[PDB]
């Protein structure tokens, strides 16, 4: 749960920002210190990252006595080259792009000291899921220029990012789709479930292939105790809008659930989607 308020606090400040400023400039201190405080930094600089992978040298934020930055340092040149974490392990000791769900490095968490005790793969795993989101958000909210869906733009980032966590982290989420296969209670329903929508969670209206109503949620960082939790409080909510006297099912909802899971395959997430759920790749890629 720390993970998740740390980054809708960012979302927040995000949302509030004037416009007129680059996210990346004028959060750079919050995104540093939210970088510190999972990481136990004690030295440390943010630094943009260009176009062509390479780094912009003066910082947009230090903690403690971060030194000039060695542009080609072979910790930054391979960090920036493979995007992902590198680390000294066994001047610089660990360096942590922000890559966001295209694979835009946005910007470089270069690491000067840190406590031994937590310079290893459990910390470095925080960093870098935390960097990834972080990444996200900046290029984000404030992206809605291109004629498709706003909300299916960010559905659709939101389930790559979650895809990225399960596959790289072994972190948890969770899809549902609910089906509206009655008319008579279909747009009353789908009202209950947006108003429902909670933190990170992210939904999508859409209809099937037979033309009925499909509201998608997605629950990022979230564990099969807590969808359960999730459903738990929906049907609460369900039982004071509707008849205590009535269940979901009693009202045309069809269920179906998939969890998000390192060891699920490849095209497991399509088959969920398209000939299942009966959506298709013109509504969520
Ligand atoms: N992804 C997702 N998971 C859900 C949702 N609803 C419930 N859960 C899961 O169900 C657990 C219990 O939820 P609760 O009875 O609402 O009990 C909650 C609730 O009373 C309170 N709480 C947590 N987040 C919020 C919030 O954003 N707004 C409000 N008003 N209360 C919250 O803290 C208790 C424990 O919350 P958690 O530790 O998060 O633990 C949650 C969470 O793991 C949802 O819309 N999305």
């Amino acid at each position: 749960q720390s993970l998740r308020s740390s980054l809708l606090g960012l979302r927040q400040l995000l949302r509030e920002l004037p416009g007129d400023e680059a996210p990346l400039d004028a959060l750079a201190e919050t995104v540093l210190a939210l970088l510190a405080q999972y990481g136990s930094l004690r030295i440390a600089g943010l630094y943009r990252v260009r176009y062509d992978r390479t780094p912009e040298p003066q910082p947009l934020a230090t903690l403690g006595e971060m030194p000039a930055l060695d542009a080609d340092d072979l910790l930054v040149r391979t960090c920036l080259e493979r995007g992902e974490l590198v680390s000294v392990r066994q001047a610089l000791q660990v360096c942590v792009p922000l890559v966001d769900t295209d694979g835009r490095i946005l910007a470089l968490l270069a690491v000067e000291q840190m406590p031994f005790f937590v310079f290893n793969e459990r910390t470095f795993s925080l960093l870098a899921i935390l960097a990834g989101h972080i990444a996200d958000l900046l290029q984000s909210d404030r992206r809605a220029l291109q004629l498709a869906d706003i909300d299916a733009q960010r559905f659709s980032q939101y389930l790559k990012r979650s895809l990225l966590d399960a596959r790289d982290h072994g972190l948890p989420a969770c899809l549902y789709a609910f089906e509206l296969t009655d008319a008579r209670y279909g747009e009353e329903v789908q009202r209950l479930l947006e108003g429902s929508q909670r933190g990170l969670d992210v939904q999508l209206r859409l209809r099937n292939d037979e033309g009925r109503r499909v509201l998608l949620v997605l629950l990022p960082l979230t564990s099969a105790e807590g969808s359960q939790g999730y459903l738990q409080r929906l049907r609460i909510l369900f039982a004071e809008r509707f008849g205590q006297a009535r269940e979901l099912e009693s009202l045309g909802v069809r269920i179906r659930q998939y969890e998000l899971d390192a060891g699920n395959d490849r095209q497991a997430l399509g088959h969920f989607l398209f000939n299942e759920c009966g959506l298709n790749d013109q509504q969520v890629a």
